[PDB]
């Protein structure tokens, strides 16, 4: 199987020179946290090398920042790691409510819960509600996407192609990187701003870009399995197909952002909320670009 010459029009924002440094950090967190990794989850975090992933998404983030997101997809990485109990509906929703509560407030119990916590806390304190109504809503999202594969899978049913895609958004927990882009851009969007239609766009697309371009290089319910499904082709026929598929979002993300554009002028939009619009239309291309770097190369 041969991966298909991507669409690739965004240039890179270049990988954060402390990667190193943030993954010596991230384990000294997950040490102190008492997050107690088996071996073949300590070898998997290893191959997965989050610390690549976080510094091309916030190349430009400060050592502070770069850590904190790290130590989110790390944990992240732990959660997933355990859904895949992790089937039985019951378990999941015990499991899942437990975590949000402990985000709502819930005091913390085990390691992943106080882990949980005190990223919470250095986080989520300080930012607008209008940010945090934002970031409850995708990392609950995210986590309620385990849930749903299980009761989905012991129900015997199967996503289609359209409903995948709509849950991939969740699932692929992009989105809740998304709000910790606003934390290092120093930037706030209002709830007028994040309801634009071309806003919308842009950072579904950012999401779309980054889901279908993790199940490429990655041979579970995938949207390259589904497409061989959806088409009755063979395996490199279905990832060229979804490598056209993907060119397809890249043209969305280059589209929303001249629609992004043409709705800032029209709407009169101007101070602060300017500010932070136009710093997503410059920054989340290198987004999408930094996740594409990790994913094929
Ligand atoms: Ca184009």
């Amino acid at each position: 199987i041969t991966l298909p010459a991507f669409h690739m029009p965004f240039q890179s924002a270049g990988c954060h020179p402390g990667l190193a440094e943030t993954r010596e950090a991230a384990w000294e967190w997950a040490a102190a946290e008492g997050l107690d990794l088996s071996v073949p989850a300590r070898r998997k975090m290893i191959r997965t090398r989050p610390e690549l992933w976080i510094s091309l998404i916030f190349p430009q983030a400060t050592q502070a920042h770069l850590d904190l997101f790290c130590q989110w997809l790390f944990w992240a990485f732990l959660v997933d790691d355990e859904f895949d109990a992790g089937r039985d509906p019951l378990m999941c929703e015990r499991a899942i409510a437990r975590l949000v509560d402990v985000f709502d407030g819930a005091a913390p119990n085990g390691p992943m819960e106080r882990a949980l916590a005190g990223l919470r806390d250095r986080t989520c304190r300080g930012r607008s509600p209008q940010w945090n109504r934002q970031f409850r809503r995708d990392t609950a999202a995210w986590l309620w996407t385990y849930y749903a594969e299980a009761v989905e899978r012991a129900a015997g049913q199967v996503p289609s192609r359209a409903e995948f895609a709509k849950h991939r958004r969740d699932s692929v927990a992009m989105q809740p990187f998304l709000c910790l882009h606003e934390i290092t851009a120093g930037i706030d969007l209002p709830d007028s701003a994040r309801s634009l239609p071309a806003y919308i766009a842009l950072r579904n697309a950012v999401t779309d870009h980054s889901g279908l371009c993790n199940d490429i290089c990655s041979f579970e319910h995938n949207a390259v399995r589904l497409i061989q499904r959806d088409r009755g082709s063979t395996l490199q026929e279905a990832v060229d197909e979804a490598g056209i598929q993907l060119a397809r979002i890249a043209e969305r993300v280059q589209r929303a952002e001249r629609e992004l554009i043409e709705e800032i002028e029209a709407a009169g939009i101007d101070g602060p909320t300017r500010t932070a619009l136009e710093r997503c239309v410059r920054d989340y291309r290198g987004l999408v670009r930094g996740d594409f770097d990790y994913h094929a190369r």
